[PDB]
């Protein structure tokens, strides 16, 4: 299954494997990217942060792998990686990557 994500405007398609490779995470777990499913479009619908996004799903597709863009401040990223719910561990090595 293709699984289509808009994050205000800018799709992004990945396989159903992909995602749910991490599944303790808001786009891992059906029963909470379910609450943002769009039934008119078939697709998830976020109304956020467009640059931060390439960041979140390269961290399914690479295993793990949790790198903020260089242009997107050190809060706004934050704020994204909670919401998307990354995990304690990662926003751990996103931490020790920081400077905190």
């Amino acid at each position: 299954e293709r699984v289509v994500i808009n994050v205000s405007g800018l799709r992004f398609e990945t396989q159903l494997k992909t995602l749910n490779q991490f599944p303790d995470t808001l786009l891992g777990n059906p029963q909470k990217r379910n609450r943002y499913y769009d039934p008119l479009r078939n697709e998830y619908f976020f109304d956020r942060n467009r640059p931060s996004f390439d960041a979140i799903l390269y961290f399914y597709q690479s295993g793990g792998r949790l790198r903020r863009p260089v242009d997107v401040p050190l809060d706004v990223f934050s704020e994204e990686i909670k919401f998307y719910e990354l995990g304690e561990n990662a926003f751990e090595r996103y931490r020790e990557d920081e400077g905190f």
